[PDB]
């Protein structure tokens, strides 16, 4: 009733994810691609998808190990290892030139591509993003390390803590985080939950990665882009938003109010054109 | 004993300022130019002054309300002020070619002069400084509240807040923080204190200006620079080194272990070294 969009299957090598894909078959138009965050699913983006449909083809995909996606029980939820999800996944769909757009997690995963294959990309829009480590903020230092370790996997898989309370934590107005949205990020059951508890972790031990990227966004520099920050985000401060703004050649910050961490659920009716006038513009 | 360094002072247009001025006068040489941070004197800086002197002329700013300058009752403690008077300070001592060294909120002031005036640096090298609006770092911004604002202000003045408590809490070891400098930052007075509790309230309110800065850095992208940050610093995280580091074209960063915030201090042996290699590539 809430997804009523066309979902679809690609078997990986590293495992079948799931996606949504909708607009026309007929890629004589670019593709936007969409990349959650954590613990959320590619229904995330629901509103996004479906006003941007009508004007360029809009593909949403699960990572392995949450959504609606193959979870391997080896599959190790490095930032690496997301990253091949996605470039097989593009390489896959045919996606020969897409913009994409990435939230939270979804930030470095689509960041990655670009740096790896820039030639593929045709613009990226982030949004409240994990990009570069994170050694200043407090707040996020003190939460990665109590969901992340051993007792984060264990606070995880036991209580679901990561969905019940830190889903509505990012939240400016928990009036916007509906039954049916709250009931499908809760859908994921006990051992999907595991990646969900390896996330922050990786993020504590994907230091090395990130800084790699960051080193590298003078070649990413040659890409459009736009980035999305929340007023009362958690997960990136002004002083990023004005430092990647510095470094990031070609991009434009936008700043939005009233909104916490999961901007695309909150204010998806703003996103929209935000993305549609990156699209319009390059 | 401790800072035994010529003192000269600038009568400016904006009050008087004191400085420090060692190396040969002959300016045939880069002259350095050290900004201190807040609440310090340019005392912060004796360490890294003393072992440049012999190849590079170093001179050292006391900012108008605090160290050893003048104090006008009308003066506004806004970076822009700040700013003005360091540029003219630069032209009245003939200084043309110029590599600033900025802490704290020195860094902004040094990093405003290049912007305006990029002609005449030979170079910058940033540490632990308060550029870019701070919005996310809630540690800061709680001080920020606490330390501006009219109980700011109030703190400073009766308390000596900044001094007592702040200045040794943004050291990593405090037995580096002696009793001559513990001294000479307190021998500030109550008036002089009134510079010192604005100063947060001015990052707060400048953020305008600090976001201003960070739009033109695109320009200041053509000067070389260095970045220097401690690992247990209070006034810059680690994503933000990263940050500017892909902004700052030209530049690289410099990770300090075992340093707080008041890094020339605690490892003036480690950025003596640090400046020096700059200083000669």
């Amino acid at each position: 009733t809430v997804y009523p969009f066309e979902s679809r299957c690609i078997g990986l090598s590293s495992g079948a994810v799931h996606y949504i894909d909708e607009g026309p078959d007929d890629g004589g138009r670019e593709t936007l691609l969409m990349l959650h965050g954590n613990p959320t699913w590619s229904f995330l983006y629901r509103h996004l998808v479906r006003d941007l449909r009508d004007e360029y083809r809009c593909v949403a995909l699960d990572y392995l190990g949450f959504g609606l996606s193959e979870r391997p029980t080896d599959f190790s939820y490095r930032p690496e290892d997301h990253a091949d999800v996605v470039e097989e996944f593009i390489d896959e769909l045919g996606l020969e030139d897409v913009v994409l757009v990435g939230h939270d997690w979804g930030g470095p995963i689509g960041f990655s591509y670009a740096i790896d294959h820039p030639e593929n990309v045709g613009g990226l829009v982030v949004m409240n993003t994990w990009m570069w480590p994170v050694s200043d903020d407090k707040h996020f230092s003190r939460f990665s390390k109590l969901l992340g370790g051993r007792i984060g996997r264990e606070l995880c898989e036991r209580y679901d803590l990561f969905t019940r309370v830190i889903m509505p934590m990012g939240f400016a107005d928990r009036s916007r985080f509906t039954e049916s949205a709250r009931e499908q990020y809760r859908a994921a059951n006990r051992g999907d939950r595991t990646g969900t508890g390896i996330f922050p972790q990786a993020i504590l031990g994907s230091r090395a990665w990130l800084s790699s990227l960051w080193e590298q966004r003078d070649n990413i520099a040659d890409i459009p882009a736009r980035i999305i920050w929340g007023m009362e985000d958690s997960a990136f401060r002004p002083a990023e938003l004005r430092t990647f703004e510095a470094l990031f050649e070609d991009s434009s910050t936008v700043r939005l109010y009233g909104v916490g961490h999961y901007v695309p659920e909150e204010f998806g009716s703003d996103l929209v054109p935000l993305v549609r006038e990156f699209l319009e513009e390059v």
